[PDB]
C-alpha cells in the first residue's frame, strides 16, 4: 500500500520572552519533546537572520546517492562526483524535480514527494540517483549565520544575530569530563536523504534551515531506542547486522511504516525555511529534502 505519514511532532512558537535563551527553552519543553524524540521550533516572525555565507566563492563537490542501493543487494563506477556552485547546484536541483514530477517545483505537494521517496527506496524497477552536499564545515565557506570575525563584514542591523543564542555558532559544545567544534552545512535537493542515526555521545543536536524547500524529518523517542535497534538488526542484511553501530548507521535506511508496524513510535515534521529542529539525546532520526535548500547543524550539550 501507499506510505502512511506518521503523526506530527510537537511544534513550538515561543514568544519573545520565551525565545530569550535556547537552553532554558529546550529544558522547559523537554517533558513533551523528549517523548517524541524530535520537535520543531518556529522563531518569532521578526527574527530573520541574514544569509552570511560567501555565495560567490561557494564551490563544493556533492556526494552521489542511489536511493535503492540496499534493495539492489537482493560495479563502483555508477557516477562521478563533479563540482557545483550554489547557483549551478540549484539549477540542477530545480530541473531534476520539475522534470521528475512534470510540474513547477513549488507546486509539488510535500505528501507526494514523501510517498514517492519511500516508493523509490524499495523499488527495484527504477534507479533514481540524486546528489547533495553534506558535512560541509562552515569554517571553509563561512557560516550561514553572521559571526564576529575579520573575514566577513557585519552590518549594524545584523550584529544581534551574530550575538544571538540561537545562532548555531554560539551553542555550547564542550562536554564535561575529567582532565574545533563548528557547525556543518548541508545543501540538499529533492530525494536527498539521511538514514536513521543518533549523535555521537548521545548528544543533543539542533538544525536550522536557512532557505529553500522544506526538509522532512522522522523521529523516534529515546525510550524506544533499543526497540528500533532490535527491529533494525532483525531486518538488516546479514552482512551488515553484525557491524558496529557507527558503521551500520551509514546504511540504516528503513521505511518508517515498518518501524511503526513493529511498535516503534515515529513522529514526522516538515521543517520549513527559518525554522529549527531539535533532536534529543539518543533520539533516532532520519529524513529527506523536498528540494533545493540550505541547512546548518551542530551538536550541543546541556
Ligand atoms: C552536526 C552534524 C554532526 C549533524 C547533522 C545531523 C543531521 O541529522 N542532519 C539531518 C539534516 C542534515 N543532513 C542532510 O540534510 C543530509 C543531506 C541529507 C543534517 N546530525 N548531526
Ligand atoms: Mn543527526
Amino acid at each position: 500500500a501507499e506510505f502512511v505519514p506518521p503523526p506530527e511532532c510537537p511544534v513550538f512558537e515561543p514568544s519573545w520572552e520565551e525565545f530569550t535563551d535556547p537552553l532554558s527553552f529546550i529544558g522547559r519543553i523537554r517533558p513533551l519533546a523528549e517523548k517524541t524524540g524530535i520537535c520543531k521550533i518556529r522563531p518569532p516572525k521578526d527574527w530573520q537572520p541574514p544569509f552570511a555565507c560567501e555565495v560567490k566563492s561557494f564551490r563544493f563537490t556533492p556526494r552521489v546517492q542511489r536511493l535503492n542501493e540496499l534493495e539492489a543487494m537482493t560495479f563502483g563506477f555508477e557516477q562521478a562526483v563533479r563540482e557545483y556552485t550554489l547557483q549551478s547546484f540549484g539549477e540542477m536541483a530545480d530541473n531534476f524535480k520539475s522534470d521528475y514530477f512534470n510540474m513547477p517545483v513549488h507546486m509539488v505537494p510535500t505528501e507526494l514527494v514523501e510517498k514517492e521517496f519511500w516508493r523509490l527506496v524499495s523499488s527495484i524497477e527504477e534507479d533514481v540517483i540524486v546528489e547533495y552536499g553534506a558535512d560541509i564545515s562552515s569554517k571553509d565557506f563561512g557560516s550561514g549565520f553572521p559571526v564576529k570575525d575579520g573575514r566577513r563584514k557585519i552590518l549594524p542591523e545584523e550584529e544581534e544575530y551574530a550575538l544571538s543564542g540561537w545562532n548555531l555558532n554560539n551553542m555550547p559544545v564542550l562536554e564535561q569530563s575529567v582532565l574545533m567544534k563548528v557547525p556543518w552545512l548541508y545543501v540538499g535537493m529533492c530525494f536527498s536523504s539521511f538514514c536513521w542515526h543518533i549523535e555521537d555521545h548521545w548528544s543533543y543536536s539542533i538544525n536550522y534551515l536557512h532557505w529553500g524547500e522544506p526538509k522532512t524529518w522522522y523521529g523516534v523517542p529515546s525510550h524506544a531506542a533499543e526497540q528500533l535497534e532490535e527491529v533494525m538488526r532483525e531486518l538488516a542484511p546479514e552482512l551488515f547486522e553484525s557491524q558496529p553501530d557507527l558503521l551500520h548507521q551509514l546504511v540504516t535506511i528503513m521505511n518508517p511504516n515498518v518501524l511503526m508496524e513493529h511498535g516503534v513510535p515515529v513522529y514526522r515534521t516538515n521543517q520549513c525555511a527559518g525554522e529549527f529542529v531539535v533532536t534529543f539525546p539518543r533520539a533516532y532520526h532520519s529524513g529527506f529534502n523536498q528540494g533545493y535548500n540550505f541547512a546548518e547543524a551542530v551538536n550541543f550539550c546541556t
